[PDB]
C-alpha cells in the first residue's frame, strides 16, 4: 500500500500543505535541524524525568487518556530557549499554517508538548485529535478546512519496532469509520528532526514499543486558529522571558491580539480597540 | 405576526432557555434590578463619553462596522463594581448558560460591551453575530447546538421610535437568507433592566433612532463555550482587580483553566496537568 509521501523542508515547502491536504499526512524531512533537536532535549531532559503520570492525583486537570508509561511536559516556553527562538519562529511552520488556515485567520499554539514514551509502551487506540479537549470539532462540517494540524517531531528515531506513529492516509476525509483497522495503517518511520504533520481529522495512533529497551521521545506541536483556545496556557510564563521573544512568537502564545481573515474583522482578545501588546506596552527581542 | 416570549427572571428561570432555542429570543424582564442598572450607568458613563468612534485612525483593531454614531466600550471589570460582582456573578445568567452550553462544557464571556447610539443612529443591517470575528462558526453543522449568545441589556428605554432591537423569530434555525426583511422582524420593546436573549443564528439589528433627541444604552454580554476565543481580553486587568473576585468570575474572564464536556476531559488554558489559578497562586474574594 502507498506510503507516507516525503518532502523536502528546503526544496518541496509549497507542496507540503497541498500533501496533507489530500492524503492527511506528510512527512518533512529535516523539519528540524539536528543542532535544534540536541539543544531542545538538553533543556526539556530533566522536565520529563520529574513529570508524573498523566492523570496522577496531585493534578487540577488530569489527563485520563495517555498511559502511565507516557510523559507529556507542555507549556515549554520558560523550559527552552530552542522552542521559544527557533521552532516558536521556524519559517517552514509558518509557511505551512498560513498555508492552512488563511481561510480562518491568524493561528496559534494551541499546545507545544514533549512527548516521551518508556519501554513497552503499548499502541494507542486509532484516534482523531482534539476530541478530549474541543467538543466544537466534531460539530463541524465535514468539509470544514481543519481548524488545527498537528507536527510529530521526531526527537529520537521513529522505528516500526520502536513503537513509530500509524496514520491511516485519506482517513482526514472520513465520515464511517468503520473501516477504522490498524490493518489500514502506514508508519511513520522518522530520523530526529522529521516531522509527521497530519490534520485533526487524520486517524492515527502511536505505535507499540517492542524491543523493551528504546525510549522514544517526540515534540508534538498543536498549530490551530486563533479562534479556538489552547489545550495549554502560557499566562503564568514571566514577563522577561515573554519580552525576549519575536512579535510573533509573542503572539502564537497568546501574549498579543489576534484577527480573523473577515474583511472587516473587528479582531480577537482586544481592548477597546486596541491591541494587547501596545495596552501593556510590551516590549520585544529583549535579551536575556 | 407573534411576538418575542415574555419571561420572569424570578418565576420562569428554567422556561428561559427552552424558550430561546424554540423561538430563537427571549424577553428576560428585570434580568438586572434598576439598583444594578444605576451603578452600572454611573461607573461606565465616563468611559462610554471618552470613547472615540468605532474606527478611529489611534486604534489598533478599529471596528469598520459599527457606524460612526455608535460608542462601545468593553472590558468592563476594572470600570465597573456592578458588573464585576453583580453581573458577572448572575444567578439567572449562569442557569441560562449552563443550560444552553452544557453540550460543549465551560462556558466564558467572549464580550461584556456598553453600547451607546446617539440620537438619529441609524438601524443596522440584519445580521448574526460573530462573522466578523469567528469565521469558524459559520462551518458548524446546522442543528449544532448554539455555541454562543448574546444578552441584550436595557440600560435605557427600548421604544419602538428610539431604535428597539429588531428580531426575525424562528430565524436561529434558517438556512436559507432570502425571506430576510425588515418586514419580518419583531421589536424588543423593554424597560431598563429587562434583557433581549438571542443566540448566534438569531437573525436581528439595532433599530433606527428617530426622535432625534434620545440616546440608548445597553450592555450586551456575549457568552460563549470556553473553546472559542474571548472578542476582549482581561490580561491587562490589574491583579488586585481579578484577586476581588469570585473564582466563578475569574474563570469567565479567563483568569482560570477551563473544561470541556467530554467524559475524560483533558481541559484548556492548562499547565502540565495543573490549572491557572493554582499555579500562579491566585487568590479570590479579597477585597478593595
Ligand atoms: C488525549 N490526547 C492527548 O493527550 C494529546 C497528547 C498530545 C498531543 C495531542 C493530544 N490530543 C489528543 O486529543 C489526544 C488523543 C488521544 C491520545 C491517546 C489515546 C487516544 C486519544
Ligand atoms: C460588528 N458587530 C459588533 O461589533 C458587535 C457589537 C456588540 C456585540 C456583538 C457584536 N458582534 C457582531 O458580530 C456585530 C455584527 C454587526 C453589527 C452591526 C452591523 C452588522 C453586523
Ligand atoms: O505517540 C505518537 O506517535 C502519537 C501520539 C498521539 O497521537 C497523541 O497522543 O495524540
Ligand atoms: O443596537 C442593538 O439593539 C443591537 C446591536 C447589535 O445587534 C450589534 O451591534 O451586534
Ligand atoms: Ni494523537
Ligand atoms: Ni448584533
Amino acid at each position: 500500500k502507498s506510503q507516507i509521501p516525503r518532502l523536502s523542508a528546503i526544496n518541496d515547502l509549497h507542496k507540503i500543505w497541498p500533501t496533507v491536504e489530500e492524503h492527511g499526512a506528510a512527512i518533512i524531512e529535516s523539519f528540524l535541524s539536528l543542532d535544534i533537536v540536541r539543544r531542545l532535549n538538553e533543556e526539556v531532559d530533566p522536565f520529563v524525568k520529574i513529570e508524573p503520570i498523566p492523570a496522577a492525583k496531585t493534578k487540577d486537570h488530569p489527563n485520563h487518556v495517555l498511559s502511565t508509561t507516557t510523559r507529556l511536559v507542555n507549556v515549554l516556553a520558560p523550559i527552552s530557549k530552542a522552542y521559544r527562538e527557533d521552532v516558536l519562529n521556524s519559517k517552514v511552520l509558518h509557511r505551512i499554517c498560513s498555508d492552512a488556515f488563511h481561510v480562518y485567520g491568524d493561528y496559534w499554539v494551541l499546545m507545544g508538548a514533549v512527548m516521551e514514551l518508556a519501554p513497552s509502551n503499548p499502541a494507542q487506540p486509532l484516534h482523531r485529535d482534539m476530541r478530549f479537549s474541543h467538543p466544537i470539532v466534531e460539530y463541524l462540517k465535514p468539509d470544514a478546512p481543519a481548524t488545527s494540524i498537528n507536527f510529530l517531531v521526531a526527537l529520537s528515531p521513529f522505528t516500526a519496532e520502536n513503537g513509530a506513529t500509524h496514520v491511516i492516509l485519506g482517513s482526514h476525509k472520513w465520515q464511517n469509520l468503520s473501516n477504522v483497522s490498524m490493518d489500514a495503517t502506514v508508519r511513520a518511520l522518522m530520523n530526529p528532526g522529521d516531522a509527521l504533520l497530519i490534520t485533526d481529522s487524520t486517524i492515527h495512533c502511536g505505535g507499540a514499543e517492542t524491543t523493551g529497551t528504546e525510549t522514544r521521545r517526540l515534540l508534538t506541536i498543536t498549530m490551530g486558529i486563533s479562534q479556538l483556545t489552547p489545550l495549554e496556557s502560557n499566562l503564568a510564563v514571566p514577563r522577561p522571558v515573554i519580552e525576549s521573544l519575536t512579535p510573533l512568537a509573542q503572539r502564537l502564545l497568546g501574549w498579543a491580539s489576534q484577527r480573523s481573515a473577515a474583511p472587516r474583522d473587528i479582531g480577537l482578545l482586544t481592548i477597546r480597540g486596541n491591541s494587547i501588546e501596545k495596552t501593556m506596552n510590551l516590549k520585544a527581542e529583549q535579551p536575556l
